[PDB]
């Protein structure tokens, strides 16, 4: 068995190996990359996502989210308070202001210490989940707006044609902006490209151990657990590395820098934070190996998780027994 300790693997494809996206994912899996839940892909030196980032300031962040924490430093939830619209140029200036900027630090480890010590005492503003793309249309390799769609994969594997579309999303971050512990919708893959700016630190639980994290979360968030049998689908709960180690939960960590891709694998729980002003692009995708994870994915039916149009068909075809209850949650 490849990668039996479930370590995060880092790949360096050549320009030739970067042509065929599906083939490279299957290669990484042949080496055991999925066992970690997360992999890093450093693009060939010849590749670029676009020519420059000099002209992005007029993108609108229609609903910036202020991430307000409750709890203790290592075990907290966050809620998202909606703020007034602002442009990417306005948001960058805010991120760089004395109130929001990255503090002085020695290295990524010192900054990670500072994040876990102090996150809860601040409410950073995240420009998350913005439909759109920063890949040039002429970038032919690993262009996250040109991937094979999940609807087409389901059709190819299972023969059923379904409605829905699959498009990328932009994330504009600042110091302390936070992504809570989650797996993807329908336990899909994700791919995330850090276009510019400061790094993003990731934490991940191997898929084979995901239920250990779920059991800890039910203990640590006991009211939320009684409210919903899949409350991590709400994407609000944070648990620090120190608390994970104290409770024996297997996990790994890695920092993504500008110009690098990360891939999350089906049922790989992940969480993390931004180091400073940055912009990432991410999209969900599927492969043949995903289908069985899709069939077994938990679902929120309490009403909180509320998701995209395209998840309807995935539930309806892969999980027909759950469909009626799940749809009641959506309506
Ligand atoms: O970058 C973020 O805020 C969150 N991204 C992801 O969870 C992802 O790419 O799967
Ligand atoms: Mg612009
Ligand atoms: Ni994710
Ligand atoms: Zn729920």
């Amino acid at each position: 068995a490849q990668n039996p300790n479930c370590n995060i693997m880092i790949f360096h494809p050549t320009k030739e190996e970067f042509n065929d996206f599906d083939k490279y994912i299957a290669y990484m899996e042949s080496q055991g990359a999925h066992r970690a839940g997360l992999a890093k892909i450093i693009p060939p030196k010849e590749w670029k996502a676009r020519e420059t980032y000099d002209n992005i300031s007029e993108i609108l962040i229609a609903t910036p989210l202020q991430q307000v924490a409750s709890g203790r430093a290592g075990v907290f939830t966050q809620y998202h308070k909606k703020k007034k619209a602002m442009t990417v140029g306005e948001y960058r200036h805010l991120a760089n202001s004395k109130k929001y900027q990255t503090p002085p630090h020695q290295n990524f480890e010192d900054l990670e210490r500072k994040y876990w010590k102090n996150r809860i005492y601040n409410s950073p503003i995240y420009g998350a989940d913005i439909s759109g793309s920063l890949f040039d249309e002429n970038t032919k390799q690993w262009n996250l707006g040109h991937l094979g769609t999940i609807q087409d994969l389901l059709e190819k594997e299972c023969g059923v044609v379904i409605e829905g579309v699959n498009t990328p999303y932009l994330y504009f971050g600042m110091w302390k902006t936070t992504f809570a512990w989650h797996t993807e919708d329908m336990d899909l893959y994700s791919i995330n490209y850090l276009h510019l700016g400061e790094p993003k630190t990731w934490y991940v639980v191997p898929p084979e151990h995901g239920q250990r994290l779920e059991r800890l979360a039910r203990e640590l968030f006991p009211g939320s657990s009684r409210g919903c049998g899949a409350f991590l689908r709400h994407k609000v709960a944070l648990i620090s590395p120190t608390v994970l180690k104290e409770n024996g939960i297997p996990f790994n960590r890695i920092t993504q820098e500008a110009g690098e891709f990360m891939v999350t694998f089906p049922y790989g729980y992940h969480a993390g934070f931004n180091h400073g002003f940055n912009c990432a692009e991410a999209i969900n995708f599927a492969t043949p190996r995903w289908i069985d994870y899709g069939k077994m994915a938990s679902q929120c039916s309490c009403g909180e998780a509320r998701v995209t149009f395209s998840m309807d068909a995935f539930v309806r075809i892969l999980q027909p027994e759950r469909y009626d209850l799940w749809k009641r949650g959506q309506d």
